[PDB]
């Protein structure tokens, strides 16, 4: 589900980027060839993140908490896939583009000029900054 907020803010900073890329694994969002980085947004139910998007269904508990685990398998082995090809990754989780407590296009553009154009190591942006994968 292609990211308005960032098509734009990406193509505000000068960068050329492909999107929706089935020639990579995990199909990135965002691939900038340039400085050798893809960017995922990842929604927050469906990849497990820790914050207050998510919740738990009270209907098949047991059969969505097994389909979103398997989710999380598979999007280790694309990162890793992607990294040992060279590229950088950068997860902005939904948590930080949507809703409540998303932040402002100013911080957001600030957090995404430092780690691409920095060459920042692989990482992942929430509503509480950046921080690194691993
Ligand atoms: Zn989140």
């Amino acid at each position: 589900a292609i990211e308005k907020r960032l098509a734009s803010l990406l193509t505000g900073q000068g960068l050329a980027f492909r999107v929706q890329d089935a020639s990579l694994p995990g199909r990135p969002d965002f691939v900038v060839d340039e400085y050798r980085c893809v960017i995922f947004t990842h929604g927050c139910f469906w990849h497990h993140h820790h914050c207050y998007l998510f919740k738990v269904p009270a209907t098949r508990t047991e059969f969505w908490l097994e389909k979103i685990g398997k989710n999380v398998e598979r999007d280790r082995r694309d990162i890793s896939r992607l990294q040992e090809l060279g590229w950088r990754v950068l997860i902005v989780w939904e948590c930080a583009l949507r809703g409540r407590e998303k932040l402002t296009d100013e911080a957001l553009t600030e957090r995404l000029e430092e780690w691409i154009c920095g060459e920042g190591a692989s990482a992942q942006i929430d509503t509480q900054g950046i921080h690194l994968l691993a």
